[PDB]
């Protein structure tokens, strides 16, 4: 895991504009496009940001463009500021990956905002700063997310966010789930011939009593019918919700 694959998590995909949980216009991985309340000139931003008349909708490809340069922008964001930067320096790689999710959020300006959890972060007061930032209007608005990039500078392990991969074993198809609230891992190994994503999204909920939610979406958002063979399938990417969490998978060919 990194923090590439954790925005995924925290940002989804949505590849027509939307409006985010403070009600910003946004689109792809978590690019906002504008503050403005105007839908036009959200749409304005989205073509100059893509150099096309998008007519409010892009690629795949487009939107992984946007967010490989809007964690660029983040990063050296935070290195040019003298603030962010030397909490920055000091911190493992996985605390890292949690104060550019902050910025990346709300960003650079806003996140320097918090003295109070910056100085003890960088005394490595893991537990304090985690309480300190429980405090912040930041965790009342999006507390779902908050809660789980606290946890990263906690702890400084993944354990908030969830993987899922596929791989093959014997020529079959072999699928591993690491729920986020624990471990351990748990994998599905699945006939593609004649298992179905129903089948596969049966076991997944049989495995664990706290999944109360499974499904599975195309890259494009259209949710797949349950009788669809694994097979087709795995022909191509898909995401799987596993109760608040959506894992954007990417099998091999």
């Amino acid at each position: 895991m990194n923090i590439f694959e954790m925005l995924r998590i925290d940002e989804g995909l949505r590849l027509k504009i939307y409006k985010n949980t403070e009600g910003y216009y946004t689109i792809g991985i978590g690019h906002l496009l504008t503050k403005s309340p105007s839908l036009n000139a959200a749409k304005s931003e989205l073509d100059k940001a893509i150099g096309r008349n998008t007519n409010g909708v892009i690629t795949k490809d487009e939107a992984e463009k946007l967010f490989n340069q809007d964690v660029d922008a983040a990063v050296r964001g935070i290195l040019r500021n003298a603030k962010l930067k030397p909490v920055y320096d000091s911190l493992d790689a996985v605390r890292r990956a949690a104060l550019i999710n902050m910025v990346f959020q709300m960003g650079e300006t806003g996140v320097a905002g918090f003295t109070n959890s910056l100085r003890m972060l960088q005394q490595k007061r893991w537990d304090e700063a985690a309480v300190n930032l429980a405090k912040s209007r930041w965790y009342n608005q999006t507390p779902n997310r908050a809660k789980r990039v606290i946890t990263t500078f906690r702890t400084g392990t993944w354990d908030a966010y969830g993987s899922v991969t596929v791989v093959y074993q014997n020529g079959l198809p072999v699928i591993s789930v690491r729920l986020p609230e624990r471990r351990e891992r748990c994998q599905f190994t699945l006939k593609p011939i004649s298992d179905s994503v129903g089948v596969f999204l049966r076991q997944l909920q049989e495995e664990d009593r706290g999944i109360d939610r499974v499904a599975i979406y195309s890259p494009d958002g259209v949710r797949v019918a349950a009788s669809t063979g694994i097979d087709l399938l795995l022909l191509d990417d898909f995401k799987l919700v596993i109760n608040d969490l959506t894992y954007h998978v990417r099998p091999p060919k």
